[PDB]
């Protein structure tokens, strides 16, 4: 069991968000330090800072129904250590569920489940995790300010309840905060046009009566696009629905076997020992494994409500729910006296109007939002370099004669260019997780 | 094309119903008098009778995502000829929609999509039949009175509408009138006691409001228990419902190819040249696959909703929607004050109480109802035969110094324990309406 | 680790047999010992015995691309506890297997994979497993002969390679030595009519050239008679195949979610208790979850071929390999001068002749060897009682004024009577193997 | 029925191929001049020429167990006609295999199966069939020599069996003879070096022992190289072969149905009418519809292979059965005193040596083949063209000048890049037969 370190103390680590990435962090610890499961294992001076008030996972896109993408033995913890008992199928055990999931004869539980393992596992850590604190910067520290060398990092956040700044120092920073919402740079802001990450949470305030005839449109092509759109059909029943895209037709996410491969734990030493340009090459001809892709099951499901509307009316323009192809929006009206907005939309190659009271729009995250908090160690990285350059095991590159080798910062889930398609996603987070606390704390535990 | 004839001619067939069975009849004769599809070929004086104001197909029962659990296939015409244009498949092109059934990739229409088939096929007869007329009785008749031969049958039917008595007469009858409601005999008669075959029809009627929380309990484990009680939790979503059934789980139907094969066309003949202790022993072995059965994709999508509520509360008695195994009913209190009725229940070997608002109950159907209509022609059989006795080209056993060789009764889809199991079905119906145009109209096309 | 105990000690447990279900009682003694597993815990004097040279799992049946018939979760420990080091899971990761097995989807391995699992567990028992080792008898001892309390039992077992008799002695057996080939009592014994058991083993001894045209029967319409008819396709591609069955066709395995539980750990407490007439009942209801059935993949697979031989040649008699359903065998003919034997058949109902080499009989197994090595104790059993009558802990009933406390006899694998069908297969062993540990070494590890 | 034209006789179209294109056109006219289908319908005079001695359809890849990529219902007649007698389940009623084949519940016929369906078409069209013709050249003609205007074709072709020319006149001309094999240009010439066009058909030839322990490589990434590469391994049971590919893996087929609607008939319209460069992009889109592309089953069957060898041994070069990922071909040498080539490799990014008795080449087929057929006619076409241009109705462009209304050429299979992905398939052929009877017989059979 891990326990808390007062906030004045200096820390071995310190890792900035909670989620699955840090969750796995923790959990690697744990199983490194738990001498039944590592036979050579003072506790290291953690502590997680998490912005939500509580564990939380995507909840903006819990859509009802929804599935896991991934093999349930891709959890935290079984593809390093299957005897761990953050396994997810240790789980169920605990829950008294194991045979009654055995019998569903399925890889992929509910998003519902798998968050509530992700939640029963983050409870564990409740001691060394302080919620409802964002991190709003990271400074670099001096044991010695008379000399020019850095060997700690001063990490300060905001309570969001409370609004006050606190500062923890720590040898050792990890950054694993996930994406922010990505938006067309064309669309106009507008409480109308919400991202597909905020769709369980703010679109039902927005629209508060769930009989009511509304026009929503969703922009995208991708997973999140086809959930939203096959559960506004089911959560506004009476609802016109119009799923806009720039490409011809939904296509599928390719998990067939061999290609597959590619999210193996041990092909990140191929992926990142390939050159820039062979890595760029690798991540393109490998798009449609992760990126403007939806499970061939949803697809299929979509286009059997497409064919039945076809069979209830031939005419195409009368159907209640709608797919447009080859589509861009072109300009938005919203600034009419009417409670709906004004879509114009223009073919994609190089057309009609909408008019509807929500948007909804499915168009990614940017994994860049680290910048921000790391603008002020910027000058200990060598000379010259503009963008942070993460080592194999994920530790950036900075000039080691400014910055001490006890000293470092960790970036997590943001380094797809480097160490492939996987690093975003849940496929390598448990080996990911083992290699970290190897990096972290290894010296540290070395003697033991 | 066939034509009509005017009420007061006499007939060479007149068929009591309109369903599957007598429209197979229908293309079956159409078919054999196409000269570009029987290159052999006065039309034939037909005409049908149905007690429903229009074609319909178990109207009551057609749940919303509902599938057929037979291969397009087995249609009304493609098993007798492919060349047909009375096939599914010649429906979807007439309709402009074969490409697009295609993308499908399956085998099983929606209930819906068939039924309209069967409604487009029905269209083209509605010269020579005639709706909103339920027959009553048939009565035998004598073309010389002072003679003991009978040698034509009127039949009389009572219009729905208005109420009054027509008569027909024919040389030939056939009765395909389906099943009625098969009732438990234990419960009583109450408004909010309602067979599965008026599930779409009735219970909108009882329960108007959507969603108020309602009690609803399902009696029964076949196909139609099933689909209403997974359809009741997405047309009221608030309602807590209960399935209760005898047996201790829901079997799947067994739609194996070698045991399938039972219900060849050709098997047919097999099944009826086998004694009555042999046909009672094959339909009990072979009873998975049509009675007390559920498609297995139902059953696990049922288990996967039971799952989900497992996942939300491990506490089984506070679960929205609850299966009650090996539990029969006892008594049913339906006089108190209240909305609700009270259902005790006991152990189905050799307990709890419910309180609902509504009783479904899917317990099958009876196949009897033809007697009712025989009554007046019962003296006509063999002497001593107190049931039905039909050919294998399913025209009744009668005494040949009684009746006429030109005058016949044939009966249709209660032919179950002579015929097999497929009798009642689809399955065979295109070769059956094949074989029965050629029983009843076979010396009179054959000079063609 | 276990170690082993001298021969001429006072075990406090021997096993005889050394299969699935004895392999689940040596992990779940190992799990129960483990500080890491078990928070509570000298070691146990155990031995097992088994006649085979080293550990096989149904050596004779392991056809080439044969897979389980179970989850791969219903391994030798993971119901009973995930966190177990002999977790098929762990063997993957232990073997570097684990992502490659991930990426097939599948929770069915290859028997040949799950065998080397087991194979693998068993291994860390070489030094508590006598292999080569054939109990014929176990006896009952008196530590004072002049007593009339027994005390503890002497097993004497035959080595299989030298013959001589070996005695150990213990207050506790378990004997779990699965069945014996079970033979219709109509045939003749002939080389050239083999059980199912000896397919792999024997066979191939008799037909050497794998080129020749020979005529090959099998006799049985389980999963074994369809494994062995499939493969004998593939293993003598110029052979002449007839698959003989009283049913009139190969029925499909139930694995329907509802249906399944039966097999679940917890529901053995529910049908142990059931009376008589409810467990004889039940265990009727439930046949088509384990016998005369195969899994509808293999029924599939092999009506495909079926079909294909039907698009070459229209001619059924003229088929390289046939089914012959409702058939039984009247004599066979084998003191001819010729290499094949003339099997005679007619109707299973209340025919044809068969000329072939050799004739496969999968006609299951019976349980009841353990008879003959309890003769010698059967007078320890209640007056009257001619059957052995397992407790639901699995221990036989014995008058306790002539059997100690301390001694017992415990049964595994034949007592589906008393605790389901689940009891011969693997579906529960690694709960029950924690439960047989409980029951044997309880007060033993209780003050720990 | 289509009668004979003899030889001397000017004919109205002259048809070069009969293969599924070819077929597609007779079964179209058929239809077109059939009064049962078509209500308003002299013969047309019209000839088939085809090269190989009866009708086959890629007799080198029937590949045992290989099946159709493509719904039966997508035959050579449905999509235009379900009513037609050249439908896949017509060919089955007559076959007395219709409810056979519907207890398969499969969209896709063997490879085998479907060729015999076309080969029961292509039998009934035997009249004006002329086998063993292979076309050597097309030449104009004119009807007035001293005129400037092309009336007629001249259509020479060679007797494969005896060698001699025949000359055969026709008004239209229709050119349907598929793609002849793609090779890489690196390649040497040799007999061991097979393209897989002639795989089942030449060699067995060469390598005579099936039991002999052969090295065979397979180039490609393809359906085709998969389905060799699995072959081999069955028709080979002691052979060492190897998989080699420029591409990282084995990538599936995209079948998934609103990216599959790029395959519709009508479709072709909207592809048409598309600018060079909206067609250039669309293919590329869409390529894993058709090329370099395995079926997903296929796929996942190899891997699984793949799986079992790593089971039975953990070193991948010890493996009967390897495939290399990104390798290309440098050099080959085939000059040495051994059975066996060597073949070296290098990465296919911007290696090894395999000694092989036998290389399978299958890159493929060129479309341009009939340039080769139409040299002489080159110059009708307009000023400064040096391509064809097939129009819409597949009628090449030619110089209204100097080619008459009645004259013209049209072209099949080759016109991907105008048509779409589906030219060159099954896809479209029943409803472009329909579309070509049309363009070639219009004012012919308006009258009627
Ligand atoms: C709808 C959806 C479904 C998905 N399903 C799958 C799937 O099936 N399989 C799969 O492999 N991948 C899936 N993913 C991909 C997903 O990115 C990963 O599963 C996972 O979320 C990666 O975890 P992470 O910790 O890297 O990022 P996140 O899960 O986003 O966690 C980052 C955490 O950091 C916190 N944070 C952010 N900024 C700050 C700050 N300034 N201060 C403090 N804390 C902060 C956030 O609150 C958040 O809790 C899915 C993604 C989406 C959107
Ligand atoms: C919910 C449900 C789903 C089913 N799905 C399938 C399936 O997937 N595949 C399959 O093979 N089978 C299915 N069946 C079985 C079904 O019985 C047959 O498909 C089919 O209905 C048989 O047709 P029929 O004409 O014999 O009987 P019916 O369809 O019942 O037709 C009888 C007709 O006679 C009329 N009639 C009755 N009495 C009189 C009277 N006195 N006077 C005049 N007219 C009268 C009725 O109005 C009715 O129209 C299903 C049954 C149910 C209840
Ligand atoms: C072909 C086949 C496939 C199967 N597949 C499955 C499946 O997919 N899933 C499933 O749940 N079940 C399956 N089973 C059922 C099977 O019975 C169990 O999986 C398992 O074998 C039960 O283990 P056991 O120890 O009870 O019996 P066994 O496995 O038979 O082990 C008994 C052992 O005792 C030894 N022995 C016997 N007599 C003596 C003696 N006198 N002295 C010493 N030793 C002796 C034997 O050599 C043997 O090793 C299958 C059975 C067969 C035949
Ligand atoms: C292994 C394989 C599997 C396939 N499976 C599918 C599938 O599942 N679905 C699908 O849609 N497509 C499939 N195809 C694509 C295939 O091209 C089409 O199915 C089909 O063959 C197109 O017919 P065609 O008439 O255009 O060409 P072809 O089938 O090649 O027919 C051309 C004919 O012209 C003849 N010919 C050639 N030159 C001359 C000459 N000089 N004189 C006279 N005659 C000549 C040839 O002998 C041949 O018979 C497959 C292709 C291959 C190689
Ligand atoms: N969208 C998540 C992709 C998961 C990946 N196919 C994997 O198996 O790891
Ligand atoms: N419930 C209808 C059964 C249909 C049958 N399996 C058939 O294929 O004909
Ligand atoms: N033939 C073995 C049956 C296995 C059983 N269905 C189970 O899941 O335990
Ligand atoms: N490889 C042939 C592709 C067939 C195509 N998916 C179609 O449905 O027409």
């Amino acid at each position: 069991r891990l326990r808390s370190t007062p906030q004045d103390e200096l820390h071995d680590l310190l890792c900035v968000g909670f989620g699955p990435a840090s969750l796995a962090i923790a959990i690697a610890l744990h199983d490194a330090l738990d001498p039944r499961l590592n036979k050579s294992a003072a506790q290291p001076k953690i502590c997680f800072l998490e912005r939500q008030k509580q564990f939380a996972w995507h909840s903006g896109m819990l859509v009802p129904g929804s599935k896991m993408q991934i093999s349930f033995i891709k959890d935290l913890a079984t593809l390093r250590d299957p005897r761990s008992s953050f396994t997810f199928l240790n789980y169920l055990h605990q829950k008294g569920r194991l045979i009654h999931f055995t019998n569903l004869s399925t890889f992929l539980p509910a998003r519902l489940e798998f968050e509530d393992y992700m939640r029963w596992c983050a409870q564990q850590f409740s001691d060394v995790v302080a919620y409802g604190e964002e991190v709003v910067e990271v400074i670099p520290g001096k044991s010695d300010p008379s000399s020019s060398v850095v060997d700690f990092f001063t990490v300060r956040s905001r309570n969001v309840e409370t609004g006050e700044i606190s500062a923890r120092r720590t040898r050792k920073v990890v950054i694993a905060i996930g994406g922010t919402a990505k938006m067309p740079s064309g669309l106009p802001q507008d409480p109308r046009i919400i991202h597909s990450s905020k769709y369980c949470t703010t679109l039902p305030a927005l629209l508060k009566d769930k009989s009511k005839p509304y026009n929503i449109a969703v922009l995208g092509s991708g997973q999140s696009a086809a959930e939203i759109f096959h559960d506004l059909q089911k959560r506004y029943p009476n609802s016109r629905t119009t799923l806009i895209m720039r490409d011809s037709a939904m296509r599928p996410s390719d998990d067939s076997p061999f290609v597959n491969e590619i999210f193996n734990p041990e092909r990140v030493d191929k992926f990142y020992s390939q050159s820039a340009a062979e890595r760029q090459r690798s991540l393109l001809a490998d798009k449609a494994t992760n990126y403007s892709v939806v499970r061939l099951e949803l697809i299929e499901e979509i286009y059997n409500d497409m064919y039945l509307q076809r069979v209830k009316n031939p005419d195409e323009t009368q159907w209640q729910h709608r797919i447009l192809p080859e589509r861009k929006i072109t300009r938005v009206e919203h600034h009419g006296p009417q409670s709906r907005m004004r879509i114009h939309l223009k073919s994609s190659k190089p057309k009609e109007t909408l008019e509807v009271d929500a948007l909804m729009v499915a168009t990614g995250y940017n994994r860049n939002a680290h910048e921000r908090l790391l603008s002020k160690v910027q000058h200990l990285r060598p000379t010259g370099q503009d963008q942070w350059k993460p080592h194999r095991d994920y530790r950036v590159e900075m000039d080691p004669s400014k910055v001490s080798s006890e000293a470092g910062i960790w970036l997590q889930g943001c380094n797809e260019r480097t160490h492939g398609l996987s690093d975003s996603l849940l496929s390598v987070l448990a080996v990911r997780g083992g290699e970290m606390v190897q990096s972290i704390f290894g010296e540290q535990l070395e003697r033991a």
